[PDB]
């Protein structure tokens, strides 16, 4: 019971209590008494755990506080955490209202929508509270189920509407609700029957201890397209440019090292900011309006010294090769120097390279490339690709050439991809000696 809280008045010096059908302030604050335990629930109602009822007052026309069945409409059961204090002070003839035991205001523990998994409600969130077999529930329950799985109604009256779904769980395994890749031990959840917005889908994955699908490897694309063959669907993935336009990122902060945009994508930069995978294109990526309602896919996984003319940063040595060469020839020159084309794994390393090594050189080669397999970028030095810093609407050279290599471009230190044909200076990286 982490969302539950007591309501204290400094002006009356006591906690708000609900007895029978009445509401009072008692100086005897006791966090154990459910009569004093409150909880925000759906549709801006304030729920009491002792009475299993909702705080209410009269509509304009008859003013007092009382407890009422939460589905009563003949009374106003709606409150706002910002004005609740003023309403309580008004109706009790009081000062300042806070959560008991803290300096936090009554807006500190807000109601969060919990989106359902599978069931028959297309991902619609739990209606809190809901009635089932004439009993109120202010949370998920397994009563009425043998397997013990937690569920909830998506209307307030299950007996009437029979709309429901499974509740999301934060698990250390991937048992009931997930397809697991045995090779990578990564778990995937295709909610074909749900219809949620991107942000809603994001929240759903998050409250399962997961994130929207990121596709980081060529294999991962193949495994994903695999499970999708036969189905006909368009599903949200973690891809978006909400922060920076054209700056596509995975919601789970994975590097944008693999790409599978459809031929004409992405487009409509002014309206479409979120990524979808499609079965029609055999797993191609599109960008769409983030507010549209779609099925979605979740994912979870249960001080050195340098040689002369080189400069140190962290544990490596860096050097500018000012002579303009091709990407491959730039690399060959780095190797003869006992190093390789620079690999960049953090923002601090990037800043060092850009401010200290590149300086006013306009554009130059780094180690990132997709010569081996196209649309799948890797560092020439074989290092793990953990970090990308693409310019807006980059990369995009796989859209023409069959071989793409990467440069640092301009003062921000962001990256382009380009034909390796191009003649540019470059930066080299090798390990340093400690010291
Ligand atoms: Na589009
Ligand atoms: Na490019």
């Amino acid at each position: 019971e982490p969302n539950v809280f007591l309501i204290f008045s400094h002006g009356l010096q006591g906690c708000l209590e609900a007895q029978g059908g009445q509401v009072r302030v008692t100086p005897a604050c006791n966090t154990s008494l459910p009569a004093q335990r409150w909880k925000w629930v759906s549709r801006n109602r304030l729920f009491n755990l002792g009475t299993m009822q909702c705080l209410g007052t009269g509509w304009p026309g008859t003013a007092s506080l009382g407890m009422y069945e939460c589905d009563r409409e003949a009374l106003n059961l709606r409150w706002h955490c910002r004005t609740l204090g003023d309403q309580l002070s008004l109706l009790l003839g009081a000062g300042q209202w806070r959560i008991y035991g803290s300096e936090e205001d009554l807006c500190a523990l807000p109601y969060h929508e919990v989106y359902t998994i599978q069931g028959n409600s297309h991902g619609k969130p739990c209606t809190i509270p809901f009635k089932y077999d004439n009993q109120w529930f202010h949370g998920c329950t397994s009563t009425g189920r043998e397997d013990g799985h937690l569920w909830c109604a998506t209307t307030q009256d299950y007996g009437k509407d029979e709309r429901w779904g499974f509740c999301p769980i934060k698990s250390n395994d991937c048992e009931t609700f997930w397809d697991k890749d045995q090779l990578t031990d990564s778990c995937y959840q295709f909610n074909f029957q749900s219809t949620l917005s991107w942000r809603e889908a994001w929240a759903s994955c998050e409250q399962q201890g997961a994130d929207l699908l990121s596709i980081t490897e060529i294999h991962e694309q193949t495994y994903i397209n695999g499970l999708l063959t036969g189905y006909s669907s368009t599903l949200w993935i973690g891809l978006n440019d909400l922060d920076t336009s054209g700056g596509w990122q995975w919601s789970d902060n994975s590097p944008l090292k693999y790409l599978n945009w459809e031929s004409d994508q992405p487009d409509n930069p002014s309206e479409e900011n979120c990524g979808v995978i499609r079965t029609e294109s055999s797993g191609g990526w599109q960008n769409r309006d983030c507010s549209i309602a779609l099925p979605y896919v979740c994912k979870k996984k249960p001080k050195v010294e340098c040689e002369p003319s080189w400069q140190p940063f962290q544990g490596h040595c860096y050097r500018l090769q000012a002579e303009k060469r091709s990407w491959q020839e730039s690399k060959k020159a780095c190797l003869r120097g006992g190093g390789d084309l620079v690999s960049i794994h953090s923002m601090a390393e990037l800043e060092f390279i850009t401010k200290q090594i590149k300086q006013e050189v306009e554009e130059l080669w780094i180690g990132l490339n997709d010569l081996k397999l196209q649309m799948n970028f890797e560092w020439s030095d074989g290092s793990l690709v953990s970090f990308t810093h693409w310019h807006p609407f980059e990369p995009n050279n796989f859209r023409d050439s069959l071989e793409d290599c990467v440069t640092i471009w301009g003062p921000e230190g962001r990256w382009n991809d380009s034909p390796c044909n191009q003649s540019l200076p470059s930066i080299c990286k090798k390990a340093g000696q400690l010291s």
